[PDB]
């Protein structure tokens, strides 16, 4: 689809080819606790696709903000949000994702928004961490979102995850001691069907903040995300090669990886 062919130290570095613009979202927004959205002011041209970031439990904004940059730079509109209050728990958090993408589709056809016509609705994703990676599976589970990237996920083992139909990232963080890898992102990720598109990266060391950017695993986190959003959301099959193909494991910073290469289509 859009921009430069991508190569390795294109997608690891700190920021990616375009000049990143922010909105302050009050969190008098209906449906959610407000937060920021980023978008590329001198992308290639067309509608982008939408892509809505939540924290998990007790945590504000910030604590996942480090997404929004990386993956606008590479030609995304880009939502971190606030969820209505710290404590909301699981299905409340998949009923805010769902508000934050449709606030983003509603502005984007408004005639009183910096993004006016920058986001396709038919191409939207959501990136969670923790609980809110949990309710971003449940999302996923549901089906109408095109990709879903989960961070450190945490969640029931009573769950859906066994229907996801969505392409389905988990970054796991190998020393994680909130949700430990075995009993959330393992299973979860087990469970997606195997006729869906799914990968898994265990982070070396990580606890559980490991998925959430500004740390040594950045360069990865970012060029495996970006190129998963690339991937199943613009259908820029120029990313299916950093995905499928190379030796993951032999990263030091990776201590496990799975999925089911090569995607088809």
């Amino acid at each position: 689809q859009c921009g430069p062919d991508p190569t390795d130290a294109y997608l690891e570095a700190a920021s990616g080819p375009y000049t990143v613009s922010t909105i302050r979202v009050s969190s008098l927004v209906p449906g959610f606790g407000g937060g920021t959205i980023h978008y590329p002011t001198n992308a290639c041209g067309g509608k982008m696709a939408g892509i809505v970031v939540i924290p998990g439990y007790l945590s504000r904004e910030s604590s996942i903000k480090w997404w929004g940059p990386r993956l606008a730079s590479h030609g995304f509109v880009v939502m971190t949000i606030d969820t209505n209050t710290i404590y909301d728990q699981p299905s409340q958090r998949r009923d805010q994702i769902e508000a934050a993408l449709q606030y983003l589709v509603n502005q984007s056809n408004s005639p009183s928004s910096p993004i006016s016509g920058m986001v396709d609705s038919s191409r939207l994703a959501a990136v969670g961490w923790s609980m809110g990676g949990g309710a971003t599976l449940q999302l996923a589970a549901d089906g109408g979102i095109k990709a879903a990237i989960a961070l450190a996920p945490w969640n029931s083992s009573i769950n859906d995850f066994n229907r996801i139909q969505v392409p389905t990232l988990i970054f796991a963080c190998q020393l994680d001691a909130i949700a430990p890898v075995a009993l959330h992102a393992s299973p979860f990720y087990n469970r997606i069907p195997n006729t869906t598109p799914k990968a898994f990266f265990e982070m070396t060391g990580g606890d559980h903040w490991c998925a959430n950017g500004g740390n040594i695993y950045s360069a990865l986190l970012g060029k495996y995300g970006v190129s998963w959003m690339k991937l199943h959301l613009d259908q820029d099959t120029r990313y299916a090669p950093f995905l499928c193909g190379p030796n993951h494991a032999a990263q030091p910073l990776i201590s496990e990886y799975r999925g089911n290469c090569p995607y088809e289509n």
